[PDB]
């Protein structure tokens, strides 16, 4: 693969959304180790959120256009997510209909997927913010 410099969504919080650890062509690959804050109850259960945050960000980055933005998404949360796991968001562009892109996103905790999903991004003229 030829790595490429991430082009897209470059102030990303490292500690709250993820590290990105691979990206290349119409793929990236971002990890995230999750910490008390993001925690719902005692017992350590993540809010999906952040779990959703970092599939969102990987998304972006197998888009890595400059001015990629979030359209849509459809996501099934597969298994719970606990303080201290440490998980690993793989997106795939599966579709190029030119400034809209389909990504599939699967994030792991090792070998198991805790979230998948469809996430429709649109490469704009201009900057979302304007």
């Amino acid at each position: 693969m030829i790595p490429v410099e991430q082009r897209t969504h470059k102030l990303t919080s490292r500690i709250l959304v993820g590290k990105p650890i691979l990206i290349k062509e119409g793929y990236a690959e971002v990890e995230l180790e999750t910490i008390d804050e993001m925690k719902v109850d005692e017992k350590g259960l993540v809010h999906g959120g952040f779990t959703f945050g970092l599939a969102d960000y990987a998304a972006m980055l197998a888009v890595n256009e400059p001015t990629v933005v979030l359209g849509k998404a459809e996501v099934r949360f597969t298994k719970p997510v606990k303080v201290g796991d440490k998980l690993v968001a793989k997106a795939k562009i599966i579709e190029d209909l030119g400034k809209k892109k389909i990504v599939e996103v699967k994030v792991y905790r090792e070998e198991e997927v805790v979230l998948e999903g469809k996430f429709y991004c649109y490469v704009l003229e201009k900057h979302v913010l304007d």
